[PDB]
């Protein structure tokens, strides 16, 4: 099976790249999993592929910390990402991401029933497991729970049946046979759970596959549209119709290579304690505890040697922010483009914690246009914050066709140099908020609503007759032939390799 | 002489340092001097100097490139900068400033005449030079003139003669014995100047040095307060009286080893066409030239084999982001502290090409003053926008004690994540604004006033019980005895010098 459609073929794609360290001693789920991965995420360093957890029962389970993080060298830094999508590992953020967007203009191919596949080949009924005495990592010191579930895909279908959602959300585990999780809106999980909440006659049928075919996990972490079966949509993305099959419990389909599957039931009654937890923006609020979703589990089924992928989230650089900020600005583009705006491209810069988004704007289009930049302003930031697509980002900055938005470096340095504090900027105040951000849910206003900016960076003759400077840098302040020859003489005069 | 005291030692510690990189063939003044410049700036390389400039006359003159930019190891990053003040390579930023600040609660040290030093060695008169024919440099393809004055001093005095200033301020070729400069206020140079301009009786007798003592030129860059004369601050700095040399036509002194001096008058009535140039934000506008002060120059004295250093400015990283930056912030620091104000620490970040600066607050200290977020920005921003040290700064940071302001990628963490747009943030629209920076002179509004903001990256309960949260990170996030036992065996589990 190849590598985008199977998980247990990516561990061995990534092992072949040299870009996973096996270690084979025994690690402790409580804490030095989690740190040895946060310590990897730091450090750009090599997927941990943990082969012997302390307490691992009945071939539950390995871990792979990392899944998609960076890479050290700036040539294949995308290539664990890359290696989820059958892209070359040299791929560009800009290719990782219209490979995302592509199947938003293709019909769906949806997915193959097939009897079964190696997610059967172990199953625990509800008297055989005890969640509490699985290997479940301790990602952080002060975590109100263990997150088993940081990188599986949460499998919910509408009452109806027109739409069945895949997403990622967190879950803990409660007791022997339930887990906690977050369902917050406007996620499509909680879409979902409110349908069947109104209906009021059961339970929300439920599964949670972990160790998914890894297209589908990058699908999984982007707000792709509501009513949108992200099991097409992958479909579509791979051009072929990914294998499912059905729950043993109940009536969903789970990808038949799964490493893992939990199936049971998501309460439209009860809830739970969940959290604190460690979270994308760096931070945890020891004791922030609160009521979640709560799950029941009823079956557990397996692949023999099952491996669960775990995500340490917090500080830069890890799938929070890699895969939650990408592809949350891949829907921004592509939600601007078709609201007649002039964008070109969209990233969610690291050093702004994913809590930006860079917009390249295609200044042609925008002089002919003949606006202004409130009027643009206001214009970007309805489109984008009044957007599910737009949840998590709180900055929008938007800049002309000089700009690499996927360069960090250089959207500071529009932002800093060619936006105005206040005047250059509009605030939005009734959009929702996303709490998670300290700012938000720990800071001086309304934890659900406002604190959004449009901070435009475009100068003024952008509007009008084109860009009116160069840059004062080596590539715009010499001519071609000057430079070339520096270029050229560089090490002879005695000055100081692509991938590495 | 040691190197902090003349800068023909400075040169020859560079060499021994192995920073520095002679080259001995023949390189253009046009261009091609300041292009091997601006390279090694963004790329952090040994500084250039040039033996061989073509059309160097008489002596006149062989260049220095990037006296005051970064190394590329993280060790001695700022070592070029230590090599201007005694201080250690390894020396930190925070060393580096506290050393520059540390005059300014010591009494001057006056400086000592000498009859004569290195600086008369050669002389030309008004009939032997002409400005035109010297190698003076073209650091950008579109500047509006040959800008020989990037890296000296220029030396006024007061009329009454109680105030001697030192400062840069750039200027440029307009003619065989013309320059043509920025004196612009609230700068020091344009606050004399307008003395003599009251008094209205004569020109400015003035002096600008080349090549100067590297204690000096950082003291020149430095904001020091009004009427206080940089002799006597780096003196005090130094622990050593400066020995200077008077000029021949005039009653000014100079540093005895200036490696070059022009001497003449600053006009009280004439201007000339000046610029564009290539400046500090990254950028140059074409064809932007406006009127500027006009000086006379009535005699050149040089040492043998004289040497001219030259910054060749624009994006990151050169002396017009590691010198004014640095220094703004520093004398920012000291100013919060007499104002009563808990910062502890202050720097610009680079990121934020130098038009930020982060506060470090003593949170012990501000929970003792029982006071609110927009109290206190209010408080921080009316003390430092309306004072001359703040010129330059268009944000400043508020950050608490477990961000180290040193280091951009923190600092971007704290803004990104702790300061919410709009509530957490005042803006000052009268106060004296920075017109180079491009949103401000070619942006949406006035060149010359507002712009500004102060940024809350401070959390609600920093100003009353005290931090609630742990960083999620490999530092904060695990038991100390966990991170050591990771760290021991990382590298005996497969996974990835501070020298390098
Ligand atoms: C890649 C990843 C993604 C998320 C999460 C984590 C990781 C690794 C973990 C589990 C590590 C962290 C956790 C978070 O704490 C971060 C978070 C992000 C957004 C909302 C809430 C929390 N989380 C998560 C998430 N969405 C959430 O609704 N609760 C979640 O718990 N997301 C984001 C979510 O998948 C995207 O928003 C998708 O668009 C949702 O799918 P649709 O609703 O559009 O079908
Ligand atoms: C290290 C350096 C510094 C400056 C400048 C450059 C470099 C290398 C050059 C010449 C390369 C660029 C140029 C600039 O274009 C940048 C600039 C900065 C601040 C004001 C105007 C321009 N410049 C300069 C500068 N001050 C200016 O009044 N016109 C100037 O021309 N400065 C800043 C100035 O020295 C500081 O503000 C001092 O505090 C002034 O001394 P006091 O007035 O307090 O005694
Ligand atoms: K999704
Ligand atoms: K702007
Ligand atoms: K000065
Ligand atoms: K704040
Ligand atoms: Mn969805
Ligand atoms: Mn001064």
């Amino acid at each position: 099976q190849p590598a985008h459609l199977c998980f247990r073929s990516f561990v061995e794609a990534l092992k072949v790249d040299n870009d996973l360290v096996e270690i084979n001693t025994p690690i402790d789920p409580n804490l030095e999993a989690a740190a040895i991965t946060r310590r990897v995420c730091e450090t750009n360093d090599k997927a941990p592929l943990f082969n012997n957890l302390i307490g691992m029962k009945n071939g539950l389970f390995r871990i792979l910390g990392a899944p998609g993080s960076l890479r050290k060298s700036s040539a294949d830094r995308y290539g664990r990402l890359a290696r989820h999508l059958a892209l070359p590992p040299t791929a560009s953020m800009r290719e990782i991401l219209d490979k995302m967007l592509s199947a938003s203009d293709m019909p769906p191919i949806p997915p193959t029933i097939v009897p079964t596949g190696p997610c059967k080949e172990n199953s625990l009924d509800d008297s055989e497991f005890d969640l509490t005495e699985l290997p479940v990592p301790l990602i952080h010191k002060s975590d109100g729970g263990k997150y088993i579930q940081t990188y599986g895909m949460h499998i919910v279908q509408s009452p109806d049946g027109t739409w069945t959602n895949w997403s990622i959300a967190r879950a803990m585990v409660h007791d022997k046979n339930h887990l906690t999780g977050l369902v917050i809106p406007p996620q499509h999980i909680w879409q979902i759970h409110q349908m069947w909440k109104k209906e009021g006659r059961s339970d929300v049928p439920w599964a949670l596959a972990f160790g998914v075919p890894p297209a589908a996990i990058m699908a999984s972490s982007m707000p792709i549209p509501d009513g949108v079966t992200e099991a097409g949509y992958v479909g579509a993305m791979t051009g072929s119709s990914l294998e499912l099959v059905k729950c043993d419990t109940n009536d969903l389909y789970v990808p038949a290579t799964s490493e893992i599957v939990l199936e049971g039931t998501l309460s439209i009654s009860e809830t739970g304690p969940q959290g604190p937890f460690g979270e994308m923006h760096g931070y945890i609020f020891p004791g922030d505890t609160h009521l979640g979703a709560k799950y029941k589990v009823n079956r557990i089924t397996y692949r023999n040697n099952a491996i669960m992928p775990m995500s340490s989230c917090g500080r830069l650089t890890d799938e929070t922010h890699t895969m939650i900020g990408s592809l949350a600005a891949a829907e921004i583009r592509k939600l601007c483009q078709q609201n007649d705006l002039p964008i070109t491209d969209a990233f969610a810069p690291f050093e702004s914690q994913v809590t930006w988004v860079a917009l390249r704007v295609d200044t042609e289009k925008l002089r002919a246009m003949k606006t202004t930049s409130e009027g643009f302003r206001k214009r970007v930031g309805d489109v984008v914050f009044n957007h599910k697509a737009g949840y998590t980002i709180h900055r929008l900055v938007l800049v002309g066709d000089d700009i690499d938005v996927y360069e960090g470096k250089d959207v500071l340095w529009a932002f800093s140099t060619r936006c105005r504090p206040g005047m250059d900027e509009t605030l939005f105040e009734d959009v929702r908020g996303f709490p998670l951000i300290p700012y938000m849910g720990h800071g001086n206003g309304p934890a659900h609503r406002g604190g959004k900016v449009v901070s435009d960076a475009l100068m003024p003759t952008e509007y009008t007759t084109g860009r009116n400077w160069e840059a004062a840098d080596f590539n715009q302040s010499y001519p071609e032939d000057l430079k070339q020859k520096v270029l050229d003489n560089w090490t002879k005069m005695g000055f100081s390799h692509h991938h590495h």
